[PDB]
C-alpha cells in the first residue's frame, strides 16, 4: 500500500451544510468526479488527488492550508485564503484582495505557491478542514493529469500554462495560469470531534481567529502539524537536501567541540553533565574530565522544566562541574551551563512554521521545537565568537592576507603574529560559526566564561 486507495470511504458529515444531500456512503474516486476531474484509469504516477497521513508527513515541506469561505458557489464571491497569509477574492461574473474573475485569480494562485514552495518541495499539498467550497472551487486553478517533467529542467511539472500548452516546475513557471497535479489532504477524516476552532484551541494560542478564510487555513495546517510532529514524533523518516544541511551540521560539531575543549580549559571542572541525547558521544574525547550522560530526546511539545530532568532523586549534584545542553531545550538552564538552543523565529528553507509560537525544524530528520524564550537564558550570558587553537605552527601543504584579530587565541597570535596555518583555520571557523548562527542557533554560557583564561594554556 504505497498510495491512498481511490475506494478508501471518505466521510462527508463535514461537507453536507456546503453540499445538503451529499450521499454518506462515498469513496475518493466518486468524490474526485463529483470534484469535475476525471481519472481516466490512468496508470502514470498520480493515483489519486488525496494522500494517506505518512505520505503527508513524507511531504511536510509541500504543506499549505488551504480555505475557501463563501462571500455571499455558481452566483456568490469566493474568499480563498492560504497558510501564507494570502486571502484572494474570486468573482464567478492578513493581506486581503479585492474580487477577481478567477482567469486572473489563478494567475496569482500559481505565483503564490511557486515562490512559497520553490526552494521546500516538488509538490504542493493542500491541508484542509474541507466543508465543501474549497472543493468545489478546485476545478477553477487545478489541471490534472500523468506526471510531467518541466519544459525548461529535469523536475516534476507542478503548474501549467493554457497560453503555451507547456508544463513547468515552481523555478520556471513565470505566467503560469493551472497548478498541475496538486495532492491534498483532509484534517477532518483524521477522527475528531468539534470544529477546528475548538481543536486548534486546545494546542496553540499563537494563531486566532481574526474570521477570515487564511486564518482557518492557518489553523488547518498548525493542528496537521501538532498531530502528525508534536504528539506523534518519528525521527525515522529521512529528509532530502533542500539547503545547506551538511554545512550546518560539520559547523555544529566544529562549534561544540570549540566551546566545550575551551571551558574545560579555562575554568578546569573536574565534571560535565551532558544532558540530551541518548546517541551523545564524548565531544572533547582528549579532556581530563569525569563526563557523565543522560538520556533527553528532543523535546517537540513544551520545553523540559529543569525541576524534573534534575530533581525527584549520576553525581546527584549537578551545581558540581558544568552542565551541557546541546539543544537540549529546557525552561530555565542553571547557572553552570553550556548551552546551544535553536530560535524558532530563523527565517530559513530548513524551518518551517510550526504549532504554539514552535517551529518545525526539518535537517534530514523533522523535529518540531518549542518557542524561544529569552528568559530560559536569565543565569546565562550569550557566549561571544572566539577561535582556540593549541595546535603547532605549521603551514603543511589557497592565498594568504595577514591576519589580525583579538579573538584567534593561539601561540602565535600571543608571540605577536599570527601564522599562516592559524589564519586559514580562524577564517575557516568564522565561515562554521557564521553559518550555524545564521542557521537559527544561539550560544549561551556561564557568566564567569573569559577567554581571557585561555591564553596561559601557553606557557
Ligand atoms: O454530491 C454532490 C451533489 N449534491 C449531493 C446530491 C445533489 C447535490 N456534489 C459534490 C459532492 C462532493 C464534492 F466534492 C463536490 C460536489
Ligand atoms: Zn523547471
Ligand atoms: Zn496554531
Ligand atoms: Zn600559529
Amino acid at each position: 500500500p504505497t498510495h491512498l486507495s481511490v475506494d478508501t470511504k471518505f466521510k462527508t458529515e463535514g461537507l453536507c451544510v456546503d453540499i445538503p444531500g451529499i450521499p454518506k456512503d462515498m469513496t475518493y474516486r466518486r468524490l474526485i468526479s463529483m470534484m469535475g476531474f476525471k481519472m481516466n484509469y490512468q496508470v502514470n504516477g498520480y493515483p489519486n488527488m488525496f494522500i494517506t497521513r505518512e505520505e503527508a508527513i513524507r511531504h511536510v515541506r509541500a504543506w499549505i492550508g488551504f480555505d475557501v469561505e463563501g462571500c455571499h458557489g455558481t452566483n456568490l464571491p469566493l474568499q480563498l485564503g492560504f497558510s501564507t497569509g494570502v486571502n484572494l477574492v474570486a468573482v464567478p461574473t492578513p493581506l486581503m484582495y479585492k474580487g477577481l474573475p478567477w482567469n486572473v485569480v489563478r494567475i496569482k494562485i500559481v505565483q503564490m505557491l511557486s515562490d512559497t514552495l520553490k526552494n521546500l518541495s516538488d509538490r504542493v499539498v493542500f491541508v484542509l478542514w474541507a466543508h465543501g467550497f474549497e472543493l468545489t472551487s478546485m476545478k477553477y486553478f487545478v489541471k490534472i493529469g500523468p506526471e510531467r517533467t518541466c519544459c525548461l529542467c529535469d523536475r516534476r511539472a507542478t503548474c501549467f500554462s493554457t497560453a503555451s500548452d507547456t508544463y513547468a516546475c515552481w523555478h520556471h513557471s513565470i505566467g503560469f495560469d493551472y497548478v498541475y497535479n496538486p495532492f491534498m489532504i483532509d484534517v477532518q477524516q483524521w477522527g475528531f470531534t468539534g470544529n477546528l476552532q475548538s481543536n486548534h484551541d486546545l494546542y496553540c494560542q499563537v494563531h486566532g481567529n481574526a474570521h477570515v478564510a487564511s486564518c482557518d487555513a492557518i489553523m488547518t495546517r498548525c493542528l496537521a502539524v501538532h498531530e502528525c510532529f508534536v504528539k506523534r514524533v518519528d525521527w525515522t523518516i529521512e529528509y532530502p537536501i533542500i539547503g545547506d544541511e551538511l554545512k550546518i551540521n560539520a559547523a555544529c560539531r566544529k562549534v561544540q567541540h570549540m566551546v566545550v575543549k575551551a571551558a574545560l580549559l579555562a575554568d578546569k571542572f573536574p565534571v560535565l553533565h551532558d544532558i540530551g541525547n541518548p546517541k551523545a558521544i564524548k565531544c572533547v574525547p582528549q579532556a581530563d574530565v569525569e563526563w557523565k550522560f543522560y538520556d533527553a530526546q528532543p523535546c517537540s511539545d513544551k520545553a523540559y522544566k529543569i525541576e524534573e530532568l534534575f530533581y525527584s532523586y549520576h553525581s546527584d549534584k549537578f551545581t558540581d562541574g558544568v552542565c551541557l545542553f546541546w539543544n537540549c531545550n529546557v525552561d530555565r538552564y542553571p547557572a553552570n551551563s553550556i548551552v546551544c538552543r535553536f530560535d524558532t523565529r530563523v527565517l530559513s528553507n530548513l524551518n518551517l512554521p510550526g504549532c504554539d509560537g514552535g517551529s518545525l525544524y526539518v535537517n534530514k530528520h523533522a523535529f518540531h521545537t518549542p518557542a524561544f524564550d529569552k528568559s530560559a537564558f536569565v543565569n546565562l550570558k550569550q557566549l561571544p565568537f572566539f577561535y582556540y587553537s593549541d595546535s603547532p605552527c605549521e603551514s603543511h601543504g589557497i592565498d594568504y592576507v595577514p591576519l589580525k584579530s583579538a579573538t584567534c587565541i593561539t601561540r602565535c597570535n600571543l608571540g605577536g603574529a599570527v601564522c599562516r596555518h592559524h589564519a586559514n583555520e580562524y577564517r575557516l571557523y568564522l565561515d562554521a560559526y557564521n553559518m550555524m548562527i545564521s542557521a537559527g542557533f544561539s550560544l549561551w554560557v556561564y557568566k564567569q566564561f573569559d577567554t581571557y583564561n585561555l591564553w596561559n594554556t601557553f606557557t
